[PDB]
């Protein structure tokens, strides 16, 4: 024979979106996402040239435009370190 049973259990979902929010003039960080501060700077990296922190900018790595290795993000660093770079210019 056979033997059905119907009952599934479901949610209702409906999230609203209103936070007032502007980033024109690189309020906050477009990594960690902080509210930038006269102790924590902003840096511009050389690759991405982005903004972002001292958080973000801890890094440096030796890039083929500079002749030594300059302040970069961790958006370029972890990157850099985990891509394939064979001679491609
Ligand atoms: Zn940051
Ligand atoms: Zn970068």
């Amino acid at each position: 024979g056979s033997s059905g049973s119907s009952g599934i259990k479901e949610v209702n979902q409906a999230l609203k979106g209103h936070a007032w929010l502007k980033d024109d003039e690189a309020t906050h960080c477009r990594q960690c996402e902080k509210e930038f501060s006269i102790s924590r700077r902003k840096h511009h990296c050389r690759n991405c040239g982005h903004i972002f922190c001292n958080t973000c900018s801890s890094n440096e790595l030796a890039l083929p435009s500079y002749p030594k290795p300059v302040r970069v993000c961790d958006s370029c660093h972890t990157l850099l370190l985990q891509r394939c770079s064979s001679t491609a210019s």
